[PDB]
């Protein structure tokens, strides 16, 4: 069937990207994994690059839907926990799909569609962050220091670079078992910290 | 002469990278700019990729030497200024060589030598940051909150990603005229901010 063969292709690709990068994975490898022929592959996708775009789109929307769920239901907690739970959506969602994350970031250089997808969602997440900061200031809990959108931008770019370094075991990187605490500290201190 | 023709090659390359990426720049373009023949080019460098490595090495060492100069002579100032002056070395050095910065970051994906160069200097800068944090804690000015090396790592990765986004005018990015204040705020609040 249609959905079924498409889903097999996507599953095969996610599995193979755990062992090697996209440039070392052939359309034949994808077709063989999904139990189809090569020209049947080309009915569902034009290129192996398109398969990666679809996988990345799935993961990014997963994160975005999780964040939306959280935005609807507040945990009954203190401000530090509020931010930890939110950053954790990204830590768990992308950390549960490390191969797709790593491949997707590398594709930003060579694929205008992948760059645009990542840009679009980063803008959305920055805007949301800035809206929460603005709410915290309006209720008197956070000081009016930097422009909230500029602060949100830098904190979100920190998380993009730091999470993906950690997941890839780059040198340098924060260890994966430390990265959530590290990021939460920097978000909380910079959002709530006053000018001396 | 030897140094002279090498320097012309490097100058030509830095000029051409302002207009286009390395993949659209030929060895003939480099040789023509430097007033030499193609095989004379190959006496001084093996590839256009090697030229970029040399340019990047120059810029990274420029920044590192500037930071060393600062580490020798303290400004007579408050703590926020101490960090601003130091972050400004990177803002001015890389911001004065935007084409080389942009090309060098893109080459990290395809060049093990470029990745290793950037890794080596990031480790050095992180270690230095962490040593200053540790000094600030030992004198009683900064609280003992996160592991200083993990904090330094995330702050330095923030700056890498945020500065290069700003210089490239990426969407999203902090405007270049705002990025120094934004980064300094987040470093100062996270280094000096207490646990509530
Ligand atoms: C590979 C992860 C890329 C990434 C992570 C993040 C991130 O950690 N966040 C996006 C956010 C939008 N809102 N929040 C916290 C809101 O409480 C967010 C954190 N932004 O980009
Ligand atoms: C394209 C710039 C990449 C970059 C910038 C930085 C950076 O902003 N810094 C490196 C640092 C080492 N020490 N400091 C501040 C010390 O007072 C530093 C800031 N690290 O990597």
């Amino acid at each position: 069937s249609g959905d079924d063969r498409e889903l097999a292709i996507l599953a095969t690709a996610e599995n193979l990207l755990e062992d090697r990068p996209l440039a070392d994975i052939s359309v034949d490898d994808l077709a063989k994994g999904a139990g189809i022929s090569r020209p049947t592959f080309y009915f569902y996708f034009p290129s192996k690059e398109a398969v990666l775009l679809t996988l990345l789109d799935r993961v990014v929307n997963q994160a975005d839907m999780a964040l939306q769920t959280l935005a609807e239901n507040p945990a009954d907690t203190d401000r530090e926990n509020m931010w930890r739970t939110g950053i954790n959506v990204f830590f768990e969602t992308f950390g549960s799909h490390k191969a797709v994350t790593r491949a997707g970031q590398a594709a930003r250089a060579t694929s205008v569609e992948v760059a645009e997808l990542w840009s679009t969602f980063m803008q959305k997440w920055i805007a949301y962050t800035a809206a929460v900061i603005d709410a915290e200031r309006d209720r008197g809990a956070a000081p009016r220091t930097l422009p909230a959108h500029e602060l949100a931008t830098a904190l979100n770019l920190m998380n993009e670079r730091t999470l993906f370094a950690s997941f890839a075991g780059e040198q340098p990187s924060v260890p994966e078992a430390r990265v959530l605490d590290t990021l939460v500290h920097i978000w909380v201190t910079s959002i709530y910290g006053e000018n001396r």
